[PDB]
């Protein structure tokens, strides 16, 4: 199982400076077939998070020239040359190459002080211990069939990070994480073009931000492009 570390935990910097964030694995992050999968995706205080860099060198369409993916091998870095306030938030290194994709910790860039495809989520939901929860995911502007698409499944709690959940394909092939104990079901309505993730059994430590995102095509390299807006899930 591989372990992305973010090397800065905070690095708080002030407007226009350089801006350096380091990610680690703890195995190669490359495959079989001539490719490392690495992302960098930002999240804004309030928001989902959006991504930024795919396959370790590129720029995401409408991201700026100020970022950069600089990496190989076992240890890569993303940098900022010039900050500006909208590039405040925690950044995220991700890793798609192995079997459980894992986020690195975060990095959280905070100003120094002194001196048309779009995924639509399910409503809230509170539960009582025990209980069980469906929550779906609606993809519109493109077609869930069409090769290369897929939808994957992460929850952030807070204070434990981004953790990849499921994934499901155009071919319908449904993929889990071991952690969740086989608790989890992937369903998807093909005419309503929507995807539904069901959790069996819930305790505290399930209450968290359940996020479906977009693998993108094989021209994004399987980079989360697009994201819903997250679903408040809470275990009473």
């Amino acid at each position: 199982d591989i372990v992305m570390t973010q090397t800065p935990s905070s690095l708080p910097v002030s407007l226009g400076d350089q801006a350096s964030i380091s990610c680690r694995s703890s195995q190669s992050i490359v495959h079989s077939n001539g490719n490392t999968y690495l992302e960098w995706y930002l999240q804004k205080p309030g928001q989902s998070p959006k991504l930024l860099i795919y396959k370790v060198s590129n720029r995401f369409s409408g991201v700026p020239d100020r970022f950069s993916g600089s990496g190989s091998g076992t240890d890569f870095t993303l940098k900022i040359s010039r900050v500006e306030a909208e590039d405040l938030g925690i950044y995220y290194c991700f890793q798609g190459s192995l079997v459980p994709p894992t986020f690195g910790a975060g990095t959280k860039l905070e100003l120094k002080r002194g001196g048309q495809v779009q995924l639509q989520q399910s409503g809230p939901e509170d539960v009582k211990p025990g209980a069980s929860v469906k929550i779906s995911c609606k993809a519109s502007g493109y077609s869930l069939t069409t090769a290369g698409m897929g939808v994957n499944w992460v929850k952030q709690s807070p204070g434990k990070g981004l953790e990849w959940l499921a994934h499901i394909y155009w071919d319908d092939d449904k993929r889990y994480n071991p952690s969740l104990k086989s608790r989890a079901t992937l369903t998807v309505d093909k005419s309503s073009s929507t995807v539904y993730l069901e959790l069996r059994s819930l305790t505290s430590e399930d209450s968290s931000v359940y996020y479906c995102a977009r693998r993108g095509g094989s021209s994004h390299y399987y980079a989360m492009d697009y994201w819903g807006q997250g679903t408040t899930v809470t275990v009473s």
